[PDB]
């Protein structure tokens, strides 16, 4: 066809870069000139196309990978990296919320769920109807229920149902492995999605980012580096795992999950370098698929210190917020949000409807409202952390085994 044969023999992270710069560039170019609704007129369609891609990859990538995933086997195996991978993924989660309200504290803010339905709803009441209406929690739990059974009907001894059962997970791994084609389509069509994107916000709300709402900004991107830094290098200093090797032999998937903003729109990346870290294949295959929709370490660090950055620029008070309450619901929070990139604004504000100072105010929207548009360049960073938390559990249960 011409150049587009060229077009698609670039490699990916050498053009996802080249369409954030020069949609940053644009961006910048055109908000000291005024034309803002010409950009969201104009160009930010095909960003929204962008993310409408990402969300319509999430709800099969979520089930049938799940299902695969779990046919290593039912009893130990599963069960043993079950339990020490969810209570591993808490652990970081919390650790990152803490983190959170250790954050805001040496930085600054910018001036200017009935708690038990909550986990009955993990149990879907209809495997269809939360198939269908989002609700990637119990479309987990179900997915995981239909992967042990199905990993009991093939040790069968029946030859009819072991023919069944064989059938029904080729079918959903073929389902599972056309959904990572469709991944690889998209990402071939991400440059032109994330310069439409980064473009149109950079034009509206971000040409005033580094005058005020910076702090709210460096508190977030510090706190994430610290969180690598503090959290992630210890954990792999524990076990005796060189990290620095680790962020050059992961530099890929951490930067095309810098670039893609989804967690779910890495997972085939994340995947193939994990096999090229060599973890082991059914080791990482129910965890991966797992970890890249039950932990979400970036969104944890962030809803404390987008709660801290409304509550201290016109709220009630840090103390009366009670933060232990802010740190159960943004674990909460993070491992009931999907995997697109504007996904976690609308957990934070289930956040803040659970714990105080509820959308309602005349003084909650007009703080909502700047994060809203803000939301877009920290959900690289967040799911840039989430990437990497979930290699580095992958790398931390191939040690421990
Ligand atoms: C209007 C909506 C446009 C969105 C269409 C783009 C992607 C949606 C899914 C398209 C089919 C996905 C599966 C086909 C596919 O993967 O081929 C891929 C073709 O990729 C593309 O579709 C090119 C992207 C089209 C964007 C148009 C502008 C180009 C710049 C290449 O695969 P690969 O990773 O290089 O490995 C070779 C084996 N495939
Ligand atoms: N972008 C995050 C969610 C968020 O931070 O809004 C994810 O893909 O999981």
């Amino acid at each position: 066809m011409g150049l587009y044969r060229k077009y698609i023999e670039y490699p990916v992270l050498q053009k996802i870069l080249i369409g954030l710069i020069l949609g940053a560039i644009v961006g910048l170019i055109l908000g000291h000139y005024g034309y803002a609704h010409a950009v969201h007129t104009y160009v930010k369609p095909f960003g929204d196309l962008f993310v409408r891609l990402l969300k319509m990859l999430v709800m099969p990538i979520v089930f049938a990978s799940l299902v695969v995933g779990a046919a290593s086997i039912s009893p130990a195996r599963l069960g043993r990296v079950g339990v020490k991978i969810v209570v591993y993924y808490l652990l970081t989660s919390a650790f990152a919320v803490t983190l959170g309200i250790i954050m805001a504290r040496l930085f600054n803010p910018g001036a200017g769920p009935p708690l038990v339905h909550i986990l009955l709803d993990i149990v879907p009441t209809n495997p269809f109807g939360a198939l269908a209406n989002g609700q990637v929690l119990p479309t987990i739990f179900f997915a995981i229920i239909l992967g042990i059974a199905i990993t009991y009907l093939m040790n069968s001894e029946n030859e009819k149902v072991r023919k069944s059962a064989e059938t029904l997970l080729d079918a959903i791994n073929g389902l599972a492995e056309a959904m990572y084609k469709i991944v690889n389509g998209v990402m071939q069509y991400a440059p032109i999605g994330v310069f439409a994107l980064i473009a149109y916000v950079m034009a509206e709300q971000g040409v005033h980012v580094v005058g005020e709402l910076a702090k709210v900004t460096a508190a977030v991107y510090v706190g994430l580096t610290l969180q690598i830094l503090l959290v992630y290098f210890v954990l792999l200093k524990i076990y005796g795992i060189d990290p620095i090797s680790f962020i050059k032999h992961a530099k890929d998937a951490m930067l095309t999950a810098f670039v893609t903003r989804s967690s779910s729109g890495t997972l085939p990346v994340t995947m193939r370098v994990a096999k090229e870290m060599g973890i082991s294949e059914g080791i990482y295959s129910f965890t991966l698929p797992l970890g890249a929709t039950i932990n979400m370490d970036g969104t944890a660090l962030y809803q404390g210190v987008c709660t801290f950055f409304i509550a201290n620029a016109l709220g009630s008070h840090l103390t009366v917020g009670q933060q232990l309450t802010i740190v159960l619901t943004a674990v909460l929070a993070s491992i009931g949000t999907a995997g697109v990139p504007g996904a976690g604004a609308i957990m934070l504000a289930m956040v803040l409807h659970s714990v105080g100072l509820p959308l309602t105010d005349p003084n909650v929207a007009a703080a909502y409202a700047m994060i809203l548009g803000i939301d877009a360049i920290l959900d690289m960073g967040r799911t840039m952390v989430n990437v990497t938390g979930d290699l580095t559990g992958t790398a931390i249960v191939a040690k421990t085994e």
